């Protein structure tokens, strides 16, 4: 007479108590078989160390009160029942630090043997230990522990819907265009107990994710390489030009502002600075060494009245070794003698300055070649370090 | 006696089960016809790759229990019934990453043959693949897949209220003053199944949106063009003025700070930098080439005591080819001879410096003209690339 | 016996159906009279083009089921009834893009003839077309369309509680200390229909708001005027000082950083830059013209060994028209003659440089006067454009 | 037999209507006595002009239906009753612009004579007029108007739980470590009516809060004082050194970037800039005056070939008043005469330059002393303005 | 016949009033035993002075109505009962300033003797007094006061589930990779009463947390040390080079921008600046002292025409003590005499300038050594202050 679904719902949900764990014998637990597949990784925030993810979640447990024989209800084998009308286990995540905003699924599937199937999408904001030591290339290992918050293992136990290898091999629906690439989701069963009897079942889903370094190549290497190139370009200025020191200090100011700006994107954790901070401070040290060498050569070549003739040891060393590696008439006479003496003093000062300038030029050329070799060695070291990672 | 609407509501909603799928025969699914119209695009966030939109959404399905004959109820053909009092399908979007804040519509229309019509606005925060390769002029292709989360295709199926061409041609209520211009909404039906029997109906609305580049013309082209113009202006400074290198390095510092500031607005995805990053680094390379040319010409013209006379080959080459392309009396004699020799040495140094300065000036003019031609060629290349897009 | 209010509530809310539109005859619509007064304008966001406002909103409709005679209930003419216990129309706003957070008013007034009065505060986040073409002085025109989302005009119709002139003249409770000044709220009734029969009642409240420009005078005009003043101040440096070009380029760098910082506060829409962007680029062009003049005068006055005597045409033109507008003894002779020739060459070079320096000084004074006149003309043009707006 | 509390709850809440105002005679209003004490001031946001506060709030009203005699119920005089089970007045705040997130208190106390006591914490986001004219030392006067949103004064009236002096003297639980110091909370009863009969009771709690200026001393005065100090330090550079104008312009650029950075923390309202903006622009004026006077002295002392001897009036004025305030032999003769004439011209130019340099040095010393006195006067004026405030 | 759990739930929750405090004798209070473990410290915000934490919270109280004998219900000793079906105490925290978003646990355990056990996670946003006086090394002392909001001590009283030493020793589940390290959680019972009879039970959990300074070593010491190092590097430039003052002022500008950028990360409270602000301003003062020394030496060594010979006292003092610490023929004669006099004047000026330059060089070396010693003393003082903390 009446529709089969209406009769079945009247048979099931009438005189049914949704606050009772659905077991005829209270000594057996309800085994909630859960399953998790990752849809997207919305945000990994290394400052507060929380991971935002969206997962598709499904679980099923045996409801010993929602059972019927199909033959009495027009051969119906399954029907959808509202989630509010039946008992639902309190499975949530330990690592929660903020309840997510996820849609509510109002219906669940019930089979004729009691297997209630619940599908639900979840937005998860969970705490995790984010090790940024290898920041551009770091691989993170975040856990998602599903468990019953109140019920012990004697009341609610948790298993897997699918074999752990199948869970590990899932990368199907994952949104992959973002910064973070999902490697694997590894499930593992554990019992959490700090008491002899109070044992709580758990299911740890180790979400392992890898950052894509292509986001940061242009943002990190390009400015540093650009400034190191313009350092070599500015090296060509003659030391006595009077513009070299200004050029170098302006370049150092530019590098300083670049560093203090890019530090906003560079994360910081209990480890401190990441590994690439060492490379950044090495580049800054190279620039400082360039500035110091420029100042030294400026000190050498600067013409000033206290300059004494170049010492014999320095003259020999630089200009050979480093070069190889690379009566009224009597009154008239007195006036001319005095004028000649003045001009001779001026010329002697000029020649001493010229000798010092030559020594400074040779040393500047040698130190420029040494600095260029050091920069090339640093660049090839970085290239080989990147190559063995690729 | 009683009002027609009260009697009709008593007839319908009494002994009516809202947890039962409204089919007299459980073998036929409820076909939920779906219609979606985009009202606005609130935010396209390429960093986290989520799309925020507001859509007007309506659906209708046949409720076989909410049926009556009009003649018994004062010829009423339709009435408004609360949403909470009837069965409502769980149609929601797969691409959800955050449940939106949308008003709740409490009433739905029910016709005398069971057609229940539901109208509701929806704020959607959905994941999408945002390709910013053509960032100023990129056109995005975001999908909105409506499906029943729990029910399979044997329970709930999805069709279109209107023909797909009519859905595609809809641009009526779209808020259009914003940054993003809606091109079309293209619906197309898929079955999603990773099981032999568990098939889920789906309806993908491909929301295709195009960015308006007028937001970024002033923010991008204007600073680069302005700095290129001032570079050409500063080219006019004489190479021996002692201010040209400072001008060039200050301009390079200004361009560096401009780049590191504008990089906050430039998005970054798994692709890396957008295509216009190539143009930006080409402009920076042109500035660096200008700086290198300035430093080289300064090296040539800088007067210093180690300068030797201009070599014959360079003198000929530059100053012809490039120019075409463009007794106490004896004691008195000795002192005068010495003074003349000092002045002769000074004059010879001055004349050698003058010859080198002439060579440097000619080369500076030639290289300035070459750089101007290169800048003009780059500008017209950019203009002709923009023209074929417009 | 019993209290009058208890008996009245028992008479009304018993056997009362809150899901039924309250009309004894279903052919007549329920006319919901709408009134809106604005409390404050919380935020106008020209980037996403959404308007956040707080309004005091009230409506009243005739409830044909909540009617009684006062004489039976101790002469009670009105009572407060919970909003959840009676039918409430679904009046909301089309322009919604985000449901606001507003307090829920649990009670409504019911009169003895069925007039149900509903008072409720509303926080509205609505989309609007924000034209920033006159950004400092722009007047915005944002609509608020109240309508029944589901019900057609045959079911729910909308009127005004007060005449449109009274609504237009309301500026009483409006919080006025903020950036935005409310001019008027203009109501207008319209029918929205894209079908022959499905006509929906609407009531558009055109909220017209005006920005207060005093927020931006100090933030916008003051830096530009200050940098223009220091430009004229630094213009006085002698062209041959060797510091004028550095001063000018430092000033241009300061203006560039000021522009790229203030661009964060300057909004951008589909129009592009606002009108004051033209004024800003004009000021930047004036600074660039000053820099170019400085470079030209430096080119003229710069002392270098390739300088030739000032041509007759330029000498006449500038220095008249522009100024008006503003034997061993024979061996002794040879050495003296050679020394005199050296000194004569040096003096000739010095005098040619002096003549060029004089020409450059006169041209610098003339161009300074021209530039000062141009700056004054620009300032008075801006002042007279502001005056006609005031 | 049964527990006293169970019997009392059965006696009270059975056949009790929570939608009815608890009065046996509908002509008497329910007097809701309000009491408010402030716990903390979470955020004062002068941009959007909203005040965020957390208050402890309690109210009590006479419920004429929740009355019993203690002797019948084991001498119980009060019991806790759920909030949802009884009538609760709709007391909320007019100044609301955003409903706060506050915990829900489920229970209220009911006395044997009907006095129902409701305790609840409230987070309040309310609009206020924030006058920032004295930004570092401003005192704010924000109101909190508690009133019934729907009920008129004939239905719900509002009084004070405690005397207004006791409310004014409350500073007990206030969290005081923050930026804002609470002075007093002043209650005042008003009637709000824009109709002859529709009068609404109100209770205005004038929350008066004072900002602690110690937050801003280091952030505001210290950079300005430091830049003034380095201005005086760099003043000592000789005017002809060639570095003074570069120093001054670099300092002005530093002050400009400091101003445009600190403007992010300086608020802006309809008043415009605060009062300390005048002091900041005075500091900018002093720096610009220093720069202009430096340029003037550079103009005086700059050695150039067009210099004429110092005029008698300027020489006398400065260097007295301001200083007090502070045959082949004939052919031989011709060559010697020509050489002497060249050297004499050079010496005359050198001496004229020396005289101009002396005049410039004396004027520079005088203007340095004048500028130092002006800076000291400004500093003591600021100190004496701060002292009368302290 | 029926399942034991169903019969037990029917026995318990039938005719059970969830709004009644569960005591057969109303004179006894319900002692709620509270236990708390900190899971993580999500955010410590010293600006608004709120502490965001996630805690695991459990409580148990005696329910005198949910009591049964196990032998009547198949030896069941405990069962899970929904939280909504039973009376739950209103325990919340005084220090709340924003209700947290925490998951809702629907079930609680009930034992056969009435012990109802409630487990729940809690996100807490609580006010606290954050003293930043020792900012990089500060240890905070935040309190969490759990109490019943409405109920007095005669109705609800609070104890500890575990002994206070056990609570103090808990650091098990705490997420420890973040910036803040948890030291201890110290519980302490207090009574809060501002009335003779209205005493409220309270329980304060003093959460003591310590910041990890390793976050800020690279962000604070590294830039300051780098700029101090480049200050010493630029100290080597000769004072008469003409680049030393530009170098020093550029370095000071770099330090100024570094300070005004790092001030965004440095917090500010009612105390004002933290203690390390003194160290920062001391470093800036050292830089200013270096700049003043450079300017003084530039004043000494600057060659200008008004230089008089070095005074005897200064010559002796510096160059000894500080060095130790570290007829037509008659017409021919007249012209020669005049030329010799000109050259003699020039040479005398040159020699006076040389003497002043020597004095300036010696003083520059002495002051460089003094400044280096001062910098070393400051560095070792900072190191020895850090060592006694470590
Ligand atoms: Cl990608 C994949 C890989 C293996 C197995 C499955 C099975 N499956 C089918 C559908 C479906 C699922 N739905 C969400 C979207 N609407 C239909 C139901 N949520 C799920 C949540 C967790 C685990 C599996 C599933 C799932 C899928
Ligand atoms: Cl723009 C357009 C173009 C063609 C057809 C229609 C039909 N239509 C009429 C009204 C209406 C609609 N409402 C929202 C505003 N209050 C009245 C009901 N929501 C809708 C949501 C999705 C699809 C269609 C509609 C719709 C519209
Ligand atoms: Cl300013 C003004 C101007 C004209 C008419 C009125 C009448 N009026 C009186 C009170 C009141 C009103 N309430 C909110 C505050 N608690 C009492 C009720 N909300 C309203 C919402 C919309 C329109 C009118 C009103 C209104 C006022
Ligand atoms: C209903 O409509 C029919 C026509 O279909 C008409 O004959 C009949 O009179 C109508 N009844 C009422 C009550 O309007």
């Amino acid at each position: 007479t009446q529709p089969a679904l209406l009769r079945l719902s009247d048979h099931l949900l009438a005189n049914y108590k949704k606050g009772v764990r659905p077991v005829r014998d209270w000594r057996k637990p309800t085994t909630v078989s859960i399953d998790v597949i990752m849809y997207a990784i919305l945000n990994v925030d290394e400052k507060n160390q929380v991971l935002t993810t969206y997962i598709w979640y499904r679980q099923y447990w045996t409801d010993e009160f929602l059972q019927w024989t199909p033959e009495d209800f027009d051969n119906v084998t399954k029907l959808s029942i509202p989630t509010d009308s039946i008992w639902v286990p309190d499975i949530l995540i330990n690592e929660f630090v903020d309840v997510g905003k996820s849609p509510n699924i109002p219906y669940v599937y019930v089979h004729h043997r009691g297997e209630v199937q619940n599908y639900k999408p979840l937005q998860l904001v969970t705490a995790c230990s984010l090790d940024i030591y290898n920041f551009p290339f770091d691989v993170q290992n975040c856990s998602l522990t599903f468990t019953s918050w109140l019920h012990t293992i004697q009341d609610i136990n948790i298993t897997l819907w699918r074999s752990p290898e199948e869970v590990r091999s899932d990368k199907s629906i994952f949104i992959n265009q973002g910064e973070w690439e999902l490697l694997e989701v590894f499930p593992q069963f554990k019992e959490f107990s700090i008491d002899i009897s109070n044992s709580y079942a758990e299911m740890k889903f180790y979400v392992i994710i890898r950052r894509r370094p292509l986001f940061y190549a242009v943002s990190l290497l390009l400015p540093s390489i650009f400034l190191m190139v313009v350092d070599i370009v500015g090296f060509c200025l003659p030391p006595d030009s009077g513009e070299r020191v200004s050029f170098k200090i302006t370049l150092l100011l530019g590098y300083s502002v670049f560093l203090i700006i890019v530090s906003d994107t560079l994360p910081a954790t209990a480890i401190g600075t990441p590994l690439i901070g060492v490379y950044f401070v090495v580049c800054m040290a190279l620039l400082v060494i360039s500035l110091a060498e420029t100042i030294f050569i400026v000190r050498l070549v600067h013409k000033q009245d206290l300059q004494r003739p170049v010492p014999d040891w320095l003259r020999h060393l630089v200009l050979d070794r480093i070069a190889w590696i690379l009566l009224a008439v009597r009154g008239l006479l007195q006036e001319l003698s005095s004028i000649r003496h003045f001009l001779e003093k001026r010329d002697e000062m000029r020649e001493v300055a010229r000798d010092w300038l030559r020594v400074g030029y040779v040393l500047d050329r040698l130190l420029f070649r040494i600095y260029l070799l050091a920069v090339l060695a640093y660049s090839i070291t970085l290239v080989t370090l990147w190559s063995i990672w690729h």
